[PDB]
């Protein structure tokens, strides 16, 4: 269901693996920022959802060093699944860069993605 | 060093290790919420963080799934680790929870939490 | 040109008026959550913004109560106005809630809107 | 009260006046960033608060243009107001700087600011 290969709005791409244990494990290659190439991803997801029209809540993570880059930086996506024949995994994120003491209050970014099942 | 456990100024507890090559695993026992007990964690790091003085960007999830409960719900904390003889990891969260389409609008809460490696 | 009629992808409707001075006044009308009827808005928008094919930078505030209902919240939308034949505020928002301080944890909510303008 | 000259931990000067039916006026003097002296804000707070012990929902917006720079920016604080012999308004906020279309994913920051009326 979760597993699969998915692109969002910016192009970017997401291979995920859903463990039976709620495991998430992939790669991600972003189209945009200081990013080339695969970034190894790992998350979780509630592997006994709701059965209710209710979408399955999960979070990954990339830190966008890789053996091409390092932006020294991260992004976190919090959202849910919804699935059946046009699934989405719908969205937001924080992006945490690495910053001095004194330029905290500008090291994290926000937005959201959609993601659509291919 | 981030490997260790830590708390945050809710009372609660994250026991992680950091992998060479930018792995965090772990586990989280939230002090508020529906939630009780550890759960899994998971989540990445910057293994090799500039030398300027800046901090190690990192992130996490926990599914709040266990033998215990299950929220139907996932929390993500975003931050960066800064070192020194109080170390610090500063986050920014969002916790979403399962929801309708229709009901999706408020499905995610923000927050921030620090973490330090002092007992409450 | 930000001054006009706007509905977001939940069906409310905004209506703001952009004054010379960098200010933005209307009402705003949910359709969705703990609300009824109109709200009052206040906010402010970059009255001199750059000419350069970037947006302009808005946000607003809508406390919760009205003379029919009072949530005891209050939603601020931060984004841009994206000019042209098809106009669009792109925005995210915070919406807290007031809350004892055991409970402030679960005070926000975070979300995104984009509005068209009618 | 909500009225009065707030200082964050950045730094920064809040001085606000609270209407008597929900509005917020007054200006922002920001310690960091692409900002020098004052700047006019908007908000709006709810005038009727529960009586439960719970804070009051407010939020303002700041646009960052004055008669001395112009970023080309918008910070909104949304948050709450508890009052007690410490006051403090707890607040999250969002900073939207204007970019292209295909830049807007980077457009916006987002973090946390606490006040509090003791000058630094
Ligand atoms: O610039 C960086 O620090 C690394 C790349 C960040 C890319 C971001 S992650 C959030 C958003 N979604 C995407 O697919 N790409 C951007
Ligand atoms: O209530 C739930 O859906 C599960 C527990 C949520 C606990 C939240 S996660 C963000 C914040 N930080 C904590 O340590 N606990 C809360
Ligand atoms: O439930 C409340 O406390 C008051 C109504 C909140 C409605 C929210 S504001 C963010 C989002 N955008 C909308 O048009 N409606 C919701
Ligand atoms: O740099 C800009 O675009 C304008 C100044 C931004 C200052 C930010 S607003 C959020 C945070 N709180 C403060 O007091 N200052 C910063």
């Amino acid at each position: 269901g979760i597993t699969g290969t998915w692109y969002n709005q910016l192009g970017s791409t997401f291979i995920v693996t859903a463990g039976a244990d709620g495991a998430l494990t992939g790669t991600y290659e972003a189209a945009v920022g200081n990013a080339e190439s695969r970034y190894v991803l790992t998350g979780r997801y509630d592997s006994a959802p709701a059965t209710d029209g209710s979408g399955t809540a999960l979070g990954w993570t990339v830190a966008w060093k890789n053996n091409y880059r390092n932006a020294h930086s991260a992004t976190t996506w919090s959202g849910q699944y919804v699935g059946g024949a046009e699934a989405r995994i719908n969205t937001q994120w924080l992006l945490t860069s690495g910053t001095t003491e004194a330029n905290a209050w500008k090291s994290t970014l926000v937005g959201h993605d959609t993601f659509t099942k291919v």
